[PDB]
């Protein structure tokens, strides 16, 4: 508050509370974060926040003032690949294969942290003004979005049970989001979408056209949308598949999205 000027809310009650702040003392940009009752275990979840990945937002400080938390962070120029895309159009499969690399390393470090994202998707990826992608890490809000959930996180509805797994699923429909602006199913009731995971045949999703993606696009979405945890990949194993260890994927094709973003 006394060493910040707050600019503009983000988010509009998706991410919650995020304003876009300009330093007093610097001049550079932050995203501060509002969390809506104990002093002592507040100091303590701060401590662990700045022990840091390149696909993570960085933690820059803490304020506790009048009942409101204030956590600080990098703020992503660009926003959200969500926002991106809604002035781009869909993105190229060089560029979904950059993007799910980067979030697949960021997805490497929190499962290695013994963390759970647990909300993989379009708007929860961001891409600062440098072309670089990065994920956030943090009664409460139920997190989670149903067009992303993987079937043991949609089933633990009523046999519970799921791991660190999910997110590579959550990847996978992002991947396919990505390309057709909108997750499979979008159009259909979302009780009846993590209700046809449920039952037996259920078929994992594709893309709707499968003359304008590569085979090893093809097979990433159905690698990373297996039915079964048990047998989809751990986020260091999808590293190296294919698509995404493809020797042209540079920060490059973010910057030339970033571009058509400025100027389509
Ligand atoms: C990802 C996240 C965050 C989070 C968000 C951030 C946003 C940014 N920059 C920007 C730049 C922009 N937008 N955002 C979006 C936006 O509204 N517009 C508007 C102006 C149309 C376009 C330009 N920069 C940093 C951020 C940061 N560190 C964060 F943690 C907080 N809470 C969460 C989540 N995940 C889901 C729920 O909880």
């Amino acid at each position: 508050r006394d060493h910040y000027d707050l600019l503009q809310r983000l988010g509009g009650g998706t991410y919650g509370e995020v304003f876009k702040a300009r330093d007093k003392v610097s001049g550079d940009l932050v995203a501060l974060k509002m969390v809506k009752d104990d002093v002592s275990t507040l100091q303590k979840e701060i401590l662990i926040l700045k022990t840091r990945h390149a696909n993570i937002v960085a933690y820059h400080g803490s304020y506790l003032w009048l009942q409101k938390l204030w956590i600080c962070m990098e703020f992503c120029g660009a926003g959200s690949l969500q926002d991106i895309y809604q002035v781009t159009g869909s993105l190229s499969e060089l560029q979904i294969s950059y993007v799910c690399r980067e979030v697949l390393q960021g997805l490497a470090y929190l499962h290695s942290q013994k963390k759970i994202h647990r909300d993989i998707k379009g708007a929860n990826i961001l891409i600062n003004d440098a072309g670089e992608v990065r994920l956030a890490d943090f009664r409460l809000e139920f997190i989670g979005t149903p067009y992303w959930m993987a079937p043991e996180v949609a089933a633990v509805a009523l046999k519970g049970g799921y791991n660190e797994l999910c997110d590579i699923w959550s990847l996978g429909i992002t991947a396919i989001e990505l390309a057709e602006l909108q997750p499979p199913l979008f159009d259909v009731h979302p009780l009846r979408v993590l209700f046809l995971m449920t039952k037996s045949g259920y078929q994992p999703p594709r893309l709707k056209e499968k003359g304008k993606w590569s085979a090893a696009f093809h097979n990433f979405i159905k690698v990373t949308l297996t039915k079964s945890p048990k047998k989809r990949p751990s986020a260091t194993k999808m590293l190296s598949h294919q698509l995404v260890s493809q020797p042209g994927l540079n920060r490059g094709l973010i910057l030339d999205l970033l571009d058509k973003l400025k100027n389509p």
